[PDB]
């Protein structure tokens, strides 16, 4: 492996990361305060959970996964067209919605084992479906339909949010969630997986994601630092928990730390929808929820200074928070 891609010694994967059997799986075809009930204690406890029985379309699943992997067997050539001047693009202000393909690491500078395909997706119009990929052909009508259904479960599993916390339906249903990031995330093969990481550990720095893997390689951080493996589940969601709902929540919620490791054999394909504030917003424990017994833990900031710092600060997961910690 290219001495780019070695990560520093304390961050490398151990080869036996076990199976997390205390992930909640949660059936959203149950009674209704039920599920309110399930998905309250696994923001409380956990903050990742799976999804099933979700009312997103098992086939429009199969068929987005099937364009996201069509699309990076796509030949160099025509990848080119998404890289600004010859390169990948950067995970840095401004963070355009216009389609690009994107490198990622740390600045011990090492990068991750990773090519990722990022646009916006809300709300959609003719201007942002036309900025998405030309090849395949299929992939903006597929995708235009699975982000439309992907942002319809994020709002419903939102509401089911809002009535565990006592706040009013469509709490986040505003500015908290106008910015729909698809990431599609391909991992090649890779020669020393000792070495590598597909993805640092990391918060997810918007408020909410959803995530589908049909392959392992997802690792979530719990007590302890330890580390254990997230079952894929083909046709389920994976929903990481933000740093954005950590403070809003005033940390009654737990955000979900999480990485991907490489295989030396397959490559694999994620997809993940990143909703979150627009970088206009101001970000803040929810007043509603604030007492003289529940006092805020951090103090009102700019989504925009703090996405300039989650982006460039690895030094530890909540850097990007830090400077507004109080209390
Ligand atoms: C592994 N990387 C993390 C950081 C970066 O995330 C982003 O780029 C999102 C995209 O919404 C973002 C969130 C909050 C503020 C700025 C950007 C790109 C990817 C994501 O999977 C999460
Ligand atoms: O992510
Ligand atoms: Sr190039
Ligand atoms: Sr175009
Ligand atoms: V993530």
């Amino acid at each position: 492996v290219s001495e780019s891609f070695v990560a520093p010694l304390e961050k490398r994967a151990e080869n036996d990361v076990p199976l997390g059997n205390d992930v909640p799986i949660i059936d959203l075809q149950q009674d209704h305060l039920v599920v309110v009930q399930q998905i309250t204690k696994a923001c409380q406890d956990f903050g990742l959970f799976q999804v099933i029985n979700h009312g997103l379309p098992e086939k429009l699943m199969a068929e987005t996964m099937d364009v996201c992997k069509e699309f990076f067997a796509l030949p160099a050539e025509e990848k080119e067209k998404l890289q600004p001047k010859g390169e990948p693009a950067k995970f840095e202000l401004p963070l355009e919605q216009k389609a690009k393909l994107y490198v990622e690491g740390e600045q011990e500078a090492f990068l991750y084992w990773k090519d990722t395909l990022a646009h916006g997706c809300h709300p959609l119009d003719e201007e942002l479906v036309n900025s998405w990929p030309e090849k395949p052909a299929t992939y903006r009508e597929v995708v235009a339909k699975y982000s439309v259904e992907v942002r319809k479960l994020t709002m419903r599993i939102l509401d089911y949010i809002c009535e565990g916390l006592g706040l009013k339906l469509g709490y986040f249903d505003n500015e908290l969630s106008q910015i729909q990031m698809m990431l599609t995330n391909y991992y090649p093969p890779c020669p020393d997986p000792s070495s590598t990481l597909g993805s640092g550990g990391h918060y997810d720095g918007n408020l909410i994601t959803l995530l589908q893997q049909n392959l392992p390689g997802l690792q979530q951080l719990i007590e302890d630092a330890k580390w254990i493996a997230v079952e894929p589940i083909p046709t389920a969601f994976v929903v990481n928990l933000g740093l954005t709902l950590k403070v809003i929540t005033n940390e009654k919620f737990e955000g979900s730390i999480h990485r991907v490791v490489t295989n030396p054999t397959r490559d694999r394909v994620s997809i993940a929808t990143l909703i979150g504030p627009d970088y206009s917003c101001t970000i803040e424990p929810a007043k509603e929820l604030l007492s003289q017994d529940n006092p805020p833990l951090y103090k009102p900031y700019s989504y925009a200074e703090f996405g300039e710092i989650y982006l460039s600060d690895k030094s530890d997961y909540d850097a990007g928070v830090k400077p507004y910690k109080i209390n």
